[PDB]
């Protein structure tokens, strides 16, 4: 019924003891995740002695990073296929997979390895922030491990500040980030975080539009509707505790869900756009969007917008918009 386990894979025997990594290098130590910024890690590796088909070795990510970034594999067993290690002749030497939960790569050997000895090679992998564990702009410990060898590192995330808007006390202010996109399962879903009035200004007759396209509706795979979209809305207690990474957890104590108070305040009157009547609001809110994209293949392009006037004077009308873009593209399914 219950047995002890040490890993998340099926195969022969782990051979970290036979694999030594070397010349470990990050393409860079600083980038803006909020601008589709990322890095790659790359290393040489060698097998001392012999291994066989089904033996494997591993690499582990720290809290600061993910192997998958904004690509979601919930609908694929939280498992993200990786490109294979191939030989000059073209033959696959190892099959690669990344467990999202465990932030662990696994490389399994193919029958290639049987009749050979003292394999050497190198590989690179993309690396992205962990929006959840690296929520704020700053410098994190990024010590990566390979074949049981720790390669100490440090990454700096300069997240474009999600606190953006019209520079005036009455100013319209808003922003968003799509931090989650399922491109494998075929369900075509995404997660977008929207920060409303992150200046925590007092704004009247405030309207917010979440568009599933930007300029030209034809140019986006975005599908915003009653049927395609689910919205959750939270008042923010202390806007100071909002993440630069747009990661927001519904169960956060800093959030107070209010989506209920919005029952008849959300409209889909317009094609591919969700209109939200906030009205007079004097604080910051988070909208968690769970959305869908179409099979067109077009980039998922989005745009969030907020407008308002002075609640006391009804003058000083202000409008502010924020754009979002992601690649949903995939190859062949059947
Ligand atoms: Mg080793
Ligand atoms: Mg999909
Ligand atoms: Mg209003
Ligand atoms: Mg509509
Ligand atoms: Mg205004």
């Amino acid at each position: 019924a219950e047995p002890v386990v040490n890993a998340a894979d099926a195969k022969g025997t782990n051979v970290n003891d036979k694999v030594t990594a070397s010349d470990f290098k990050l393409e860079k130590t600083a980038f803006d995740p909020n601008q589709s910024g990322n890095t790659f890690m790359a290393a040489n590796f060698k097998v001392t002695g012999q291994v066989k088909s089904g033996d494997y070795f591993t690499a582990k990510l720290p809290d600061s990073v993910t192997g998958n970034g904004d690509v979601d594999y919930s609908n694929s067993n939280n498992t993200m296929p990786i490109a294979d290690i191939k030989s000059t002749n073209g033959d696959v030497v190892a099959k690669a997979t990344y467990d999202i939960l465990t932030k662990t790569y696994t490389f399994v050997f193919t029958d290639y390895v049987n009749d050979k000895e003292n394999i050497n090679g190198q590989f690179s992998l993309p690396l992205f922030t962990d929006r959840a564990k690296a929520p704020k702009s700053g410098t994190y410990d990024a010590n990566i491990n390979i074949a049981d060898e720790m390669f100490d590192n440090k990454i700096t995330y300069n997240y474009s500040s999600p606190i953006a808007g019209i520079d005036k006390p009455n100013g319209a202010n808003i922003s968003s980030q799509i931090i989650g996109v399922d491109t494998a399962s075929g369900q075509n879903t995404y997660k977008q975080t929207v920060f409303v009035n992150p200046k925590q200004r007092v704004l009247g007759n405030t309207w917010v539009y979440i568009k599933g396209y930007q300029d030209k509706i034809e140019e986006s795979s975005g599908k915003v509707s009653a049927t395609d979209t689910k919205l959750r809305i939270f008042e923010v207690n202390d806007t100071s505790k909002l993440s630069d990474s747009y990661y927001a957890d519904p169960n956060d104590s800093n959030l107070k869900e209010v989506t209920g108070e919005f029952k008849d305040k959300i409209s889909y009157k317009y094609d591919n756009v969700a209109s939200i009547n906030f009205g007079d609001i004097n604080k910051t809110y988070v909208v968690l969007v769970e959305g869908h994209y179409d099979n067109t293949g077009k980039n998922l392009k989005t745009q969030v917008i907020q407008e308002n006037i002075d609640p006391a004077t009804g003058k000083d009308y202000s409008i502010f918009g924020w754009n979002n873009e992601n690649v949903v593209r995939y190859g062949g399914g059947s």
